[PDB]
């Protein structure tokens, strides 16, 4: 659809594709999301993008989701996922990954919590992710280098881990639950009191355009 609104969801249960512009008062320019085939099997989509000024600041994040019950991060026994997409026009400032939310009361918004997890597939731009590495893992048989940060915002002190890797990936397969797995063990964190609310991917974008984002296919499950 042309539901280039602000914010703008098309489900088919339990999949999602979500227009979400909450920077569009950064910068200047515009965005559409196109649904090319949604059904409770996948979703295929794409988005065309351009925008400018508030360098630094994520304009929207058009992506698809996929709908499950709120359960703790030790009780998740595996989260299989498989994308395949493509970026037209990488002279921008972009990045393009999964979006993972957890917070230490499902009594929470999905927006935040304490804890969010982006496996970064491609990084365009001068863009980085939030605070600085503190590791090089290998977690689904790659390699991913490990960032730390936390913001704060409105009093909402967000933690944030992200996996990067070296070059794009447009076409990743693997186990997501691998990467909580890794930082349950290698970096403290509190599986078995976190929540896992909220699963995405799409692609943040900053500045540049006109850029089109591509996903052929997506799939994501929560067991
Ligand atoms: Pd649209
Ligand atoms: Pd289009
Ligand atoms: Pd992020």
């Amino acid at each position: 659809q042309t539901m280039c609104s602000q914010y703008d969801s098309a489900s088919s249960p339990p999949y999602s594709v979500n227009q979400n512009l909450w920077g569009e008062y950064q910068g200047t320019g515009s965005q559409c999301v196109y649904v090319d085939k949604l059904s409770s099997s996948g979703a295929s989509w794409h988005t065309e993008w351009t925008w400018s000024g508030g360098e630094g600041t994520v304009k929207s994040y058009s992506n698809s989701g996929v709908t499950f019950n709120k359960k703790l991060v030790s009780d998740v026994s595996s989260i299989p996922t498989s994308v395949e997409w493509k970026q037209d026009n990488t002279n921008v400032n972009a990045d393009v990954a999964y979006d993972l939310f957890t917070a230490a009361n499902v009594d929470h918004a999905t927006s935040s919590g304490d804890y969010e997890l982006m496996i970064w597939l491609a990084r365009y731009g001068n863009i980085q992710p939030i605070g600085k590495q503190i590791a090089t893992a290998t977690v689904g048989g790659k390699s991913w280098e490990v960032w730390y940060g936390s913001t704060t915002q409105a009093g909402a002190e967000q933690r944030t881990y992200s996996f990067v890797s070296e070059s794009p990936i447009n076409s990743y397969s693997g186990d997501i639950n691998a990467f909580f797995s890794y930082l349950t063990q290698n970096q403290g964190f509190p599986a078995s009191s976190q929540y896992l609310i909220n699963l995405q991917f799409g692609t943040e974008a900053f500045t540049g355009g006109p850029a089109t984002f591509t996903v052929d296919n997506w799939t994501a499950s929560v067991n």
